């Protein structure tokens, strides 16, 4: 019940909501059918429209125009955007020559710089090259500050998702918004793009920019607006509020439109009707802009142009039906369109089994345009697993596609050309960064970055602490010319044990076997001092990686390769080795094919054993440096180390068995030799954090050996490819992978074919950052390169994506 008969005299676009039945007049209200009586008259005047003409300059005031041309304008924060331009002969913002912001240029009373948020949905990538000739007010912005060529959204690529990522920092998996539409089966309750449930604030977690700022003292202005207030008024009302006293005016704001996604979805990302939405939009930033020049402000406030997510090229018919894959379509219930989310109809149909419906859905079609996952096989470089509302079942759609449950669900909702939502390393996805501002640097390209990582800068602009989240915060201390975060390297919390020769052969009941009984002062000292770290400076280039948890392990050097070799999960952590250009591959000889040697320096106790593997008829091994990349056939014999031996499936070990023989030697003649780090991943709950040993759900049977969920490698290079990774002066390059571990490739529909049909491909799908990497294994990398931190950081949140240009 709302009491409409109060009214919003003096109150229209109040920063302060009021509580019913009290009626509100705050930019919500229309939202909520909560407005009082006479919002629209007094909120939403537009009468003379909204550019002031040469007969209304000097005007007697009418307080019925939805702007004024009056001599007083000026004072009440009220004119037309134009009224300098029009009645006092100003130039547009546009038509000025860009001049660089050394120094917040701000009015008396301005305690910071404030900021303006612009954002535009469906702003894809692309278009600020493609309509640049229709949108100058945002090409003076690219041009003048500082731009990306492009920003990664989250995934799902949905508006909802994304835009409240832009204000927490976190992905949807953690503040809880992990799709347009969601059931929540704790609260047993639908979130939906139309209606009140939406509303509940149990829906949005993690605290936003407009929280954040307020709880430190930071006033913030209002960031959802109401579909039907025109772009002007919110506009106007931002400048309104930009003129309100010092100990009443908000520091941060935002202006939302819904354009160029609503044209989009009906023409398509590149419609000729786009072209119109696009100048529509830039006229909008004009406003702003010389609205801002007007208050003595364009030279002040620190305005962000971003985008939720880009758009691509959908018709209906690119739809894929379950009713042509699966007997019981009834049985289940679909979230459809550019992804899919799969659970039971009923909760009380004991005949639902997941196994039977991932089954039906995979590699029954030569064309198939949708591949099926359990949720936790998904590329862990998504995010997309750790929440309730998110469906065990997950469908991933090719670029281009939809997935819908039945045919009658289309044409019973071809209407659309364009939709989103897919993949966010796919091109058509990617959309916009543009920073302007005191606070920005001048004339500036940064290489592009994720959109997670936008509310710790957003912080910085303001002096907030932000809240625990996503971001890497310093990775983007390149964009800006103040204001910038400092961090410290983290403290490491373990340190490593250097094991000598501690034990006998004999010591050792393992099971194994070795042909290695093959017996020299001038080589027996220098194997000494391999094994005492002689070479570690060639394979450990950037110092070795902090623990920074809990535990009991041990380095290990060899000729070849330098390992932390954990005591608890009785395995490596990381083992690290660097392969120049000029590297042979050589191959198991005949002899060793089945060896595994005790390492004398790690005890029997501490140890794998080869009588486990021999016993779980699933379970086989690998290594972790390759015996293939030996450097000569005396270190071979180290590769054969028990410690380091990990569990690897047979069909893992065909993706795992060709990155070591054929990938990592062309990555080295490609990039001018590379260092490897390499190790396994446990993440059994599927959190995007390493695993305590209690959380472990599976082990080789018959052992206490765990079977990783993953395994991961972090490939570095020098930037500059003409010098040699081991000899690099400068910026370095990386490119990183979190393999699933699994019992079957049945993820890729080629892998009866050689593997160079299919392994490389898989790989690119499961492309990480070395972040990711750290989260999952509780390691720090890069410890000590000739890097500034912050130049790390960068590389630390780096993807390599493989997409085209
Ligand atoms: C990305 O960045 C984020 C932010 O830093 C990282 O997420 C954090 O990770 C922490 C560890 O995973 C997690 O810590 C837990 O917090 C519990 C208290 O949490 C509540 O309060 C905070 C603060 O206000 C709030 O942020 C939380 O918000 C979550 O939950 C609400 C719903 O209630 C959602 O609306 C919201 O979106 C958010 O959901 C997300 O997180 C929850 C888990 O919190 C997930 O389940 C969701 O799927 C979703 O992702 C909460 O309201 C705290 O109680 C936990 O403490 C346990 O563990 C300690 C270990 O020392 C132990 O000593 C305690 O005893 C305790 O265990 C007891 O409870 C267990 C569960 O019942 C039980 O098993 C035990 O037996 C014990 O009884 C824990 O510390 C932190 O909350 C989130 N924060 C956020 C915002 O998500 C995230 O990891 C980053 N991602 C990557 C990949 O790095
Ligand atoms: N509208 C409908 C869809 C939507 N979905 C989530 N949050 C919001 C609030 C919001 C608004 C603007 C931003 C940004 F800073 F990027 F500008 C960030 C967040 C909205 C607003
Ligand atoms: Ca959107
Ligand atoms: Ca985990
Ligand atoms: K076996
Ligand atoms: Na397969
Ligand atoms: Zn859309």
């Amino acid at each position: 019940w709302t009491a409409t008969s109060g009214s919003c005299k003096g109150r229209c676009f109040e920063l302060q909501e009021v509580g019913p039945p009290d009626c509100r007049c705050d930019n919500l209200c229309k939202s909520y059918s909560s407005c009082c009586h006479d919002f629209d008259e007094l909120c939403l005047k537009t009468a003379r429209g909204w550019e002031c003409t040469k007969d209304r300059c000097g005007e007697v005031r009418n307080e019925e125009n939805a702007c004024h041309c009056s001599e007083d304008c000026l004072s009440r924060g009220d004119c037309c955007t134009n009224y300098q331009v029009v009645c006092k002969g100003e130039s547009h913002w546009v038509d000025d020559d860009c001049e660089e912001i050394k120094v917040p240029e701000c009015p008396a009373g301005f305690v910071r710089p404030p900021l303006i948020i612009f954002s535009v949905d469906g702003f894809r990538a692309s278009y600020m090259k493609k309509g640049s000739k229709v949108m100058p007010n945002i090409e003076k912005l690219r041009s003048c500050g500082t731009h990306a060529p492009y920003m990664r959204p989250v995934y799902p690529t949905k508006t909802f998702p994304n835009l409240y990522t832009l204000a927490t920092g976190l992905y949807p998996e953690s503040h809880g918004i992990v799709g347009n539409s969601m059931y929540d089966p704790v609260f047993d309750a639908s979130f939906h793009l139309r209606g009140r449930e939406k509303f509940n604030h149990r829906w949005w977690g993690g605290q936003p920019l407009w929280i954040t700022a307020t709880k430190q003292g930071v006033r913030a202005g209002t960031f959802f607006w109401s579909v039907s207030i025109p772009h002007e008024r919110r506009i106007l009302t931002i400048l309104q509020w930009l003129s309100l006293p010092d100990n009443e005016r908000p520091s941060v704001y935002a202006f939302y439109s819904e354009q160029p996604d609503f044209s989009g979805h009906k023409y398509g990302p590149f419609g000729p009707e786009m072209t119109n939405p696009l100048r529509e939009i830039d006229k909008t930033v004009g406003q702003l802009m010389d609205g801002l020049k007007q208050l003595r402000l364009h030279r002040c406030v620190n305005v962000i142009f971003v985008g939720d997510h880009g758009m691509e090229d959908v018709t209906c018919d690119r739809t894929e039906f379950l009713s042509n894959y699966l007997t019981n379509v009834d049985d289940i219930t679909l979230v459809p369109g550019t992804l899919g989310r799969i659970r039971a109809k009923s909760i009380n149909n004991s005949k639902y089994d997941p196994k039977t419906i991932i089954a039906a859905l995979t590699c029954k079609k030569p064309d198939q345009h949708f591949k099926p996952y359990m949720k936790q096989h998904l590329p862990k470089r998504l995010h997309y697993a750790n929440n309730r509302r998110i469906e065990d079942i997950h469908l991933l759609v090719d670029r281009r596609w939809h997935v819908a449950r039945k045919p009658l669900d289309v044409y019973k909702k071809c209407f659309f050309q364009g939709d989103h939502g897919f993949d966010n390393k796919v091109n058509s996805m990617q959309t916009v960064f543009v920073g302007y501002g005191p606070t920005f640097k001048y004339r500036t390209k940064v290489p592009p970055f994720e959109n997670i990582e936008l509310y710790n800068v957003m912080c910085d602009l303001l002096g907030l602490k932000p809240a625990p989240n996503n971001g890497t915060h310093g990775s983007l201390n390149h964009l800006l010319r103040t204001n910038t975060f400092r961090p410290t390297m983290p403290d490491e919390v373990s340190r490593p044990n250097y094991p000598g020769i501690m034990y006998l052969q004999s010591e050792f009941d393992l099971g194994c076997t070795c042909d290695d009984k093959v017996e020299n002062k001038l080589e027996e000292l220098n194997k000494r001092l391999h094994t005492k770290g002689s070479t570690k400076e060639r394979h450990l280039l950037y110092g070795r990686p902090a623990v920074l948890y809990r535990t009991s392990y041990d380095i290990l050097y060899h000729t070849d390769f330098e390992s932390g070799y954990s005591e608890i999960f009785l395995m490596p952590l990381w083992t690290s080795y660097t392969i120049s250009k000029q590297a042979e591959v050589s191959s198991i000889p005949e002899h060793l094919t089945n060896c595994v040697r005790p390492d004398v320096r790690v005890s029997p106790g501490f140890s794998q054993n080869c009588l486990a593997y021999k016993n779980d008829k699933q379970m086989s091994y690998g290594f972790l440096f390759p015996p293939y990349l030996s450097s000569s056939p005396e270190a071979k014999y180290d590769a054969f180390l028990v410690t380091n031996m990990v569990p690897m499936y047979p069909a893992f070990k065909r993706v795992w068995a060709y990155f070591q023989r054929v990938l990592v030697k062309k990555y080295a003649s490609e990039r001018n030799g590379v260092n490897v780090i390499s190790g396994p991943i446990f993440d059994y709950n599927y959190d995007g954090l390493r695993d305590t040993e209690d959380e472990i759900k599976q082990y080789v049977e018959g052992s206490s050996i765990p079977v990783p969920t993953h395994y991961y490698s972090i490939i570095t290079s020098c930037l500059d490819f003409t010098q040699p990774a081991d000899k690099c002066d400068g910026p370095l390059s990386v490119s990183s992978f979190i393999l699933p571990h699994r019992p079957d490739n049945d993820e890729s529909c080629n892998s009866s074919e050689d593997e160079s049909k299919w392994v490389e491909e898989l790989m690119k799908m499961h492309t990480a950052r070395v972040r990711d990497i750290e989260h999952l294994t509780g390691l720090d990398f890069y410890r000590k390169t000739s890097r500034s931190y912050s130049e790390i950081l960068t590389l630390k949140t780096y993807l390599h994506t493989y997409e085209s240009e």
